[PDB]
């Protein structure tokens, strides 16, 4: 009962965005003036309050670089409007028409915002569990920002914490280093040809994706630095943040564009 609630004709649902069993998210107008999008409650498949531990959680995290919740409405039909990007999921974005122009300076300088939502997320000291480019959000002149659509995600995920449940803000570093390597191969899906079973077992013992094609040895590098066995070893967001602000003056200023990156 807070002052995040709004009078539901103040929404107009315009445009269907997605489709899970839990409900639906919709693109729409807020006050008539701004563009929204809109999380939905199929009533029924879950608790009014377990719907609302979204909000919640999202009420204590505020950034640029993570997406902002709006406004609530805490009566059936329930609804969490967040703000609007107008071009969804990174994964989507990196394969379709987008792709093809895409470059490693545009690639890194996404890399640097998730990193910098990341960071905000290590210094609150919370932690994601499930950094992926699924889960970032793309606006205009390629903004990008952290989210969680709420979905086992193993090839993304660190092995301590797909084994023994030791998720952590260096369970998420790990994760992120997988993200660096779809915003590197525009999108695709990691470790080619294997299955989980195949991944968990290989990496276990010290297997680690190549040097994706086009893709500068000391960009790899700080995908390895995320992926070393001891969690601890692992470089914080701060850090990740800073190289990839930095990247193409301090790391390779050397850089000449290819034909993919
Ligand atoms: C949680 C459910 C309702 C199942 C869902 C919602 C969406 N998609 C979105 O919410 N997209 C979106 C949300 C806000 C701004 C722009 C796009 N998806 C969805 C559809 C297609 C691809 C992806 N990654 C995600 N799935
Ligand atoms: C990255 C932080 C800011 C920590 C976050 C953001 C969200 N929620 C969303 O991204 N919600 C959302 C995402 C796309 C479209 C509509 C709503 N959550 C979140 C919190 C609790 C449950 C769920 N499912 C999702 N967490």
């Amino acid at each position: 009962k807070d002052a995040w609630e709004i009078p539901r004709e103040s929404l107009r649902l315009e445009v269907k965005l997605g489709q899970g069993c839990f409900g639906e998210v919709w693109m729409g107008t807020w006050n008539g003036t701004t563009r929204v999008a809109i999380k939905t409650l199929k009533p029924g498949t879950m608790s009014p309050e377990a719907f609302l531990q979204e909000a919640q959680v999202m009420k204590k995290l505020r950034h640029e670089k993570l997406v902002q919740l709006y406004a609530v409405v805490s009566e059936e039909p329930i609804y969490i409007v967040t703000e609007y990007m107008s071009k969804g999921c990174l994964l989507d974005f990196l394969k379709g028409e987008m792709g093809k122009y895409l470059r490693l300076p545009q690639l890194v300088d996404m890399a640097a915002q998730i990193a910098s939502g990341m960071a905000y997320v290590e210094r609150m000291n919370y932690v994601h569990r499930d950094l992926r480019a699924a889960n970032i959000l793309v606006g205009e002149n390629l903004v990008c920002k952290v989210a969680d659509f709420g979905l086992f995600p193993i090839k993304w995920t660190a092995p301590e914490a797909a084994l023994y449940g030791r998720f952590t803000i260096k369970s998420d570093v790990w994760s992120f280093g997988i993200l660096l390597t779809e915003l590197t191969t525009k999108g695709r899906v990691p470790y080619p040809g294997m299955v989980n079973r195949e991944v968990l077992d290989q990496v276990e013992r010290g297997y680690r994706m190549p040097c994706p094609p086009e893709c500068p040895e000391s960009l790899h590098d700080l995908m390895c630095q995320c992926w070393r066995k001891d969690p601890e070893e692992r470089p914080t967001f701060e850090y990740l943040q800073a190289f990839l602000e930095d990247y193409f003056t301090s790391t390779e200023p050397q850089y000449q564009p290819g034909e993919n990156l």
